[PDB]
């Protein structure tokens, strides 16, 4: 049996191996959404300051294709654990890469070290965010109604680690020792390994240790010649650029936005089609489309706030935090830890909002239009602000407040398209519709790598006074046939 080898307490009243994970999640996510801070600054700084010296625009684009890369690679590892590996194995192999991929960035490789580094964590993170995720969910049986807040613990762990590392992190980046940084994050997840490895096998017993729906010995074979061969193709196109001088960054930041346009159709085509969902399950998948791009306008925005706002401020604004009286220099690192520290604050007020209301509720795609309207006006804000002020250094209070609107409107857009991923999900095509909701942080991510490009020609300010508008205006629209979507 599955839940009888495992103990149904320990931690806070959920099952003791919540713990274990909660305590491996969290030096994944501390050490993942640190280096993420570091990294935009290790890479558009000057080489005397210790930085790479890349383009401030490769740089920003790096940083979303990076980004998509992460949540598009949960699409293949939740197929590897589903295949192959189990869920269990995925984790394991998953969290030894990522571990790699620290220890790249930490060596003096230059250009090869950043890569290698994106490769090995990419990788790793699709085995691993996803599968982590999944183990927690099998841990409570059938009928057990305790794995709702099961979930709110483990992925406090997720807004913890990614609070407290900007801030530590901070340091390295003032004293401009990189390197330095990348090895604190590097040891950070090896202390969830090695926690993993002492207390796995007693707290987590025999869940996701062999996979669901393994491969067959046909199956075996044409997998891996289809899969063997996209690789090599794949391999050489790169070797092949490489040596003949036509490799640079447009090749990749260009794939991935073909992926992150394609992989959302092929899901709904895929999935509007085919007999297994009933008349009643679609036109519900339907009325997701225009939730998605709700979601995707979101991310949009939000997302961008870990590439494109964090630079406008570090060099358009005055760089000191000046609230009631308390002065003090804002670290430009620590711009990564007001999304998180409002989530974990306020993650269980706007829960009160919507139990108070009972059925008056907003609709879902009322949610979704707040959301993206938030993030919307948020964009249309610091726009103003470095319109009104121009060339004169403002306050770095502007920068924040917008940070703060849009964080606002993830509490109404995170919560409920999670909610309703795998709520009304076709009662088939149930992992199809979670790697739906994910792709609007995909998308979001492949647009964002090829959309920072327009900041040269339309200048940073006026880029922001954009982007606001069509989040805004696409989101009236969608909001006037939100009553139809609401019919679900
Ligand atoms: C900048 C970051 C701190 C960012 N706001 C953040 O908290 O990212 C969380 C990491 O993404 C995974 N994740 C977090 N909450 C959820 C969630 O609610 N559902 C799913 N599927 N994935 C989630």
């Amino acid at each position: 049996q599955t839940i009888q080898s495992i103990p149904q307490k320990g931690f806070f009243g959920h099952p003791r191996g919540l713990g274990v994970l909660f305590f491996v999640e969290f030096w994944e996510r501390f050490s993942y959404y640190g280096m993420r801070a570091m990294l935009i600054f290790y890479m558009y700084f000057a080489i005397h300051q210790n930085g790479l010296g890349i383009d401030k625009t490769t740089a920003m684009s790096i940083m979303s294709v990076y980004g998509a890369l992460i949540y598009m690679s949960s699409i293949p590892g939740a197929w590897i654990a589903d295949r192959i590996t189990g869920t269990r194995g995925a984790t394991l192999l998953g969290a030894v890469l990522i571990i790699i991929g620290h220890i790249c960035l930490s060596l003096p490789f230059a250009l090869f070290g950043l890569f290698s580094s994106m490769f090995f964590i990419i990788i790793g993170s699709g085995l691993m965010k996803p599968n982590i995720s999944n183990i927690v969910g099998r841990l409570y049986p059938e009928n057990d109604t305790r794995i709702d807040a099961g979930f709110v613990i483990f992925y406090m762990s997720v807004n913890l680690g990614a609070l407290i590392s900007p801030i530590i992190l901070q340091h390295f980046v003032d004293i401009r020792n990189f390197h330095g940084g990348f090895l604190l994050a590097a040891i950070g997840m090896a202390l969830g390994l090695v926690w993993y490895l002492l207390f796995n096998r007693k707290n987590l017993g025999s869940v996701g240790m062999k996979p669901t729906n393994p491969l067959s010995k046909e199956e075996k074979r044409k997998y891996g010649m289809i899969i063997g061969i996209i690789v090599a193709i794949v391999i050489v196109v790169l070797l092949v650029t490489y040596y003949t001088h036509t490799l640079s960054f447009d090749l990749i930041s260009n794939t991935v936005l073909v992926l992150g346009v394609a992989l959302p159709i092929i899901y709904f085509t895929t999935m509007l089609r085919s007999k297994d969902v009933t008349d009643g399950e679609r036109s519900r998948v339907k009325a997701f489309i225009p939730l998605f791009i709700l979601g995707m306008l979101f991310w949009s925005i939000q997302e961008q706030g870990s590439n494109v706002l964090n630079i406008y401020g570090l060099e358009r604004s005055d760089m000191q935090l000046n609230l009631f009286g308390w002065t003090t220099r804002f670290g430009e690192a620590l711009f990564q830890s007001i999304n998180p520290l409002f989530i974990l604050l306020f993650a269980p007020v706007i829960s009160m909002i919507w139990l108070k209301m009972g059925k008056k509720q907003p609709s879902l795609a009322i949610k979704f239009s707040i959301g993206t309207l938030l993030a919307g006006l948020s964009y249309i804000l610091i726009g103003l602000v470095g319109l009104g002020y121009g060339h004169t250094q403002f306050s770095v209070n502007w920068v924040i407040l917008s940070y703060v609107i849009c964080v606002i409107g993830e509490l109404c857009l995170s919560p409920t398209g999670n909610s309703a991923a795998v709520k009304l999900a076709p009662k088939a095509f149930n992992a199809q519709m979670m790697s739906v909701w994910l792709l609007t942080n995909a998308s979001a991510q492949a647009i964002n790598g090829t959309l920072v490009k327009l900041i040269k020609p339309l200048g940073q300010t006026n880029y922001f006074i954009f982007l606001g508008t069509v989040a805004i205006v696409i989101t009236l629209i969608i909001l006037v046939f939100s009553p139809k979507i609401t019919k679900a």
